[PDB]
């Protein structure tokens, strides 16, 4: 037995849901992580082409939780533009996590304009929705939309 | 497939913190002399995956089993902590004393900036002793709602227990 | 199954070496600068496994891609070295010069005390250029029958090839 | 193709070989090997309860040759008292040696003495005999072999 948890975020950005999208489907982008996040990871291995059914195992420096988990890229939809990226090892799964799914949707508002919305969905047992709850944030999706969108609208 | 690594390169913050300590004690009918030569066999280290079971994914001993020797302690999927480093800090002899001092991962990932066990064997009788095992940790206030549920006595009580049952079941020196 | 990890914890014989050159030269249909480009490129370690496909079976770049960065090279089953690491030493523009010293693992276990590489492209014209990749070693020289045949300008001369090649297949700045 | 080579060590002990070949059998050796051979190995890790099916993985100092190498435990036959343990993995197997196996065999000479026979078989390209030939020799068996007899022999 779980509980289900979704949690959002949103973010306006001056370009267009295909130069967002662009970035985001690019299978260049998990070896720039570093570059896009300085500092965030203190290792990130990569095992695969950064496309689809890649893995990306995570360490972060001491003192921050997780410490360690591994994400992998589950899906693309391009016509949409829509990517999911599911937490398969480690960190929260821990801590009585069965589930972790991270969603973000590329969508356009005006010609020049889009809003990405990222989401993460997760299920636990209702012994640790009090541990974990204050531990999930948006914080890694927030991130990265604002750090995809300043290198799309600084060019 | 391809594996690609990269790895990159507050001073009053760091000691804002509130003590808590959690106190175990197994009163049981062996010697403090009996459980101390357990506690303080510098080979204990080495046989916990036979001590205890299933306890462990990985285990490693670093040094000879004595004092300053550092466990990094691997548990399986699942559990919390996934891994940690701990450092055998005290063996006093003369007081059935042993400290043992959580040093990197677990806990101090979650807002714990020191983790502190301490482990004193004390004679009530001839062939009874209490094994005091204790907990001290620093805790900044606002993960004391995340870390205490989790931070129990559990690993130094299925010790104490572990040990126990070793010695009742009497063999010998 | 169960994992059990158990780490424990002459100053003229370090010296007593013969030092050996080995030198190659690729002349290229391609400018100086636009090969020394590529070289001198700090991005250039984490696309490795792309300029150099099927070579490593795992690589850590430790650092940003200039000098002091570090790279942990590890082959696949099979293949001798099976790991080392490299730094880079020198990234000289004025010169075209580039420097990569091996710090530890493969020919450093034997024999070997000391392994540098330097990378110089010379303009041999207009639109050509040498690059002259050599290996400079110092050797036990009780070791030198064991390690020369391994030693070889390989490594330094598939780079060379696979840069060369991505540039006379005429891509831009 | 390979070419075959096989070397030989061997050692008199003034005890059984029921008493050399218990410490040779026992699976407690394994996680004993550092105090056996102090200072041998930098790192050990040991897969297994030390029985048949045991795989060692063996770390040695900056300097050494084989820096790494896996180990199986592969046969036991105690009526013959033999025992043979493979490299499964780095070490010899990385300069062109395709197979190379262990085998120890007390074999007993008086009531109160025997002869520990221990001896490694490996086939190598010919192209790497001139090169791994000399790295090759029994040193390892023949350490185990002075260490086992010596903690027998002392009592
Ligand atoms: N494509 C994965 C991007 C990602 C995942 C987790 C993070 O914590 C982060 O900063 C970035
Ligand atoms: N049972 C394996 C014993 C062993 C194997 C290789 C060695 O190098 C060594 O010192 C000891
Ligand atoms: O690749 C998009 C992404 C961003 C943050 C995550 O946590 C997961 C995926
Ligand atoms: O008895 C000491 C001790 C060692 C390791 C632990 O994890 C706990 C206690
Ligand atoms: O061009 C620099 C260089 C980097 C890594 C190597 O292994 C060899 C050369
Ligand atoms: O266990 C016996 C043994 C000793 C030395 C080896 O190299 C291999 C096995
Ligand atoms: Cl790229
Ligand atoms: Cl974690
Ligand atoms: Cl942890
Ligand atoms: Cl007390
Ligand atoms: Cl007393
Ligand atoms: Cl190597
Ligand atoms: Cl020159
Ligand atoms: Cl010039
Ligand atoms: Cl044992
Ligand atoms: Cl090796």
């Amino acid at each position: 037995s779980t509980v289900t948890k979704v949690i959002h975020h949103e973010l306006e950005v001056a370009a267009s849901a295909d130069d967002i999208w662009t970035v985001y489907s690019w299978p260049g982008l998990a070896k720039h992580l570093p570059d896009l996040l300085p500092g965030a990871f203190e290792k990130l291995e990569i095992i695969g082409d950064g496309g689809v059914g890649t893995i990306l195992d995570m360490t972060f420096v001491p003192g921050e939780f997780p410490h360690e988990y591994k994400e992998k890229f589950i899906l693309v939809d391009n016509e949409h533009r829509l990517k999911k990226v599911q937490m398969i090892e480690g960190g929260y799964l821990d801590l009585g996590v069965t589930y972790y799914m991270d969603t973000i949707h590329v969508v356009p508002t005006g010609k020049d304009s889009c809003v990405i919305k990222s989401s993460t969905e997760y299920h636990v047992k209702p012994e640790f929705v009090k541990i974990v709850e204050p531990l999930i944030t948006t914080g890694p999706l927030a991130a990265m939309a604002d750090a995809i969108s300043k290198l799309v609208l600084e060019h």
